[PDB]
């Protein structure tokens, strides 16, 4: 009767539950044991968008990309590879522009121009997000208060982390990004896949990470000759 | 190693990048190869809408329906079959009216009580939206910057255009549709079945969409005998 | 031609349709007929959270824990069974924390320190939420109005019924659940599944349910002996 119907549903939560322990637990053993070859570092990436983040948020990219270009030649796009894409993950909706990504790290600009929120998302990388203009509230697991960022401020969302994300218009950042990259794809994918069936938005993601893979393997091939 | 891993992301990349370019070339071929049968016109609605922006909506809601039941008389639906549901699609909740709907055209109420926004989608047909009430703000892809609009302007999601779009409460608003239909169904209804589980919403939606259907298929015999 | 493909459509869409409304016809056999064990009733939950939502919300939990522990005692999770658990359903974002679940009832407290909104789910069960801080902004079906509710008062989401809802950063309440628990489980791990992607959650989530059964049936064990 009814405690039929609560042992079996006890047992299938419980089906579920090691489920979710052996996925969470391959996911710490991929990540741990993942490559972690690094050309940035956050801090380098951080001061030089919080110096540019009194400019004109447009001039900082430019500024910003410029001095990266200068500082790790063969390791950021061309001006031809330079891309406004959007990004829907999480339940909230932005753009990104990236210019360098590998297995092991990835930097891009990255912010909206609406009113947007939802889930951080929580992979094996570690994310640092220098604000250069608008809003950052960010809202950590296990509290019941969130806490607003502002220009000039860098958001660490840890290796592992979750967190709820909210930008406000206007919200426009530099992000870097370390660890196992590929483990954020099907968190960045799935509201592609199952909300907004925008296909050629896909295309775009996957055809810009291509890209910046084909450039690293060609920088590395031109390093050993 | 750390070559190995990065040469089989990029194959994998690849195939995922000529799956979604083959599925959009798909998309194009079905759109522009789809049939052009028009009973409307969106200047013609836009007008309609523009004229009643500055009463109260609901009252511009009716003396629409009246007026458009006027013009097209064997196209709207009737007060019967007239049921608001709601909308969940791209990330975003409103609600929607059908007054018509056929393999080619849709004309709807659509709004919202409630702050929203996500996703536009992206499909083969060009869609209007003239504001009755409250404001609509679009990002347009390949932008950092955002417009507003207001009431009595009309707004245009041209064919494979993709942009975030975002209203706040109180926003209510007459939508014209154009070219293949059928193909909005997967954004339509993807957070139906991916996010809310609301199927009895699911089964409002088709059948309004069949009444529609069914009542152009009963004028079109009429008009032949 | 288009006579041909109109007719295809209709019959892909009555399909639909039948489908749908099947799985709603079973919805409503297997939750009027569900079992209704009640440990608690509403209106004491919401009485209860009412005459503490005038203290700081944080407080006012602790006071609302303390007083259904010695009204209720057996049936609430001990101190170390209490968590913070994020909750990704219908499109919004918040948090509980599962004070006591069955199969035929729950107790929880629910917030967000974000502004969110989305679908409120639809299902076999009655909800009640009352508002220890905050704004809960509600949009129920086949309206074009909302309307929002503040600190004291209680949003009684009824049996088969679908709203938009609407919380403001900083909203947190006491909600009380009854009916057929198992089905909202759909809707309250969709998101998770096809949106964030965040197994540590899940398995958070079932988790505790799995606690909250198995305390209820060593309470039910205890009192037979
Ligand atoms: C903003 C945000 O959450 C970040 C976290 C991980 C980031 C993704 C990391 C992997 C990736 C690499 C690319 O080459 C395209 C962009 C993406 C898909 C990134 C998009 C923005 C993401 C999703
Ligand atoms: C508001 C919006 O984005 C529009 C764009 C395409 C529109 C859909 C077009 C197809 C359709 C036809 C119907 O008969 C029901 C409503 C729907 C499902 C429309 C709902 C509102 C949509 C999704
Ligand atoms: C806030 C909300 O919509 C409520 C409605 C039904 C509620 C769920 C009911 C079933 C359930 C029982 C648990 O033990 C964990 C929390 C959950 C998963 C509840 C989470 C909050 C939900 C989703």
């Amino acid at each position: 009767g009814r405690s039929v119907d609560t042992m079996a549903l006890w047992l299938g939560l419980r089906a579920v539950l090691v489920v979710a322990g052996l996925a969470v637990l391959l996911q710490l053993i991929r990540g741990w044991l993942s490559s972690k070859s690094y050309v940035f570092n956050r801090e380098e990436i951080a001061r030089l968008a919080k110096e540019h983040s009194g400019l004109d948020y447009e001039v900082a990219f430019s500024k910003i990309i410029v001095e990266l270009r200068k500082k790790h030649p063969g390791h950021i796009l061309q001006d031809e590879d330079l891309q406004w894409v959007f990004v829907n993950a999480g339940g909230w909706m932005g753009s990104m522009c990236l210019l360098h990504a590998s297995l092991t790290e990835y930097v891009l600009l990255f912010g909206t121009a609406v009113d947007t929120g939802g889930h951080s998302g929580r992979y094996w990388a570690e994310i640092s997000d220098t604000i250069l203009s608008g809003t950052f509230r960010q809202w950590k697991e296990g509290t019941t208060k969130s806490e607003i960022f502002y220009p000039g401020d860098t958001i660490v969302h840890e290796v592992g982390e979750a967190t709820s994300v909210q930008w406000s218009s206007g919200t426009w950042m530099v992000e870097y990004g370390r660890g196992f990259i590929p483990s954020t794809l099907a968190f960045a994918l799935a509201d592609t896949i199952f909300s907004t069936q925008d296909f050629l938005t896909l295309f775009y993601t996957v055809k810009v990470y291509s890209k910046a893979l084909l450039l690293e393997a060609s920088t590395h091939l031109s390093q050993l000759g």
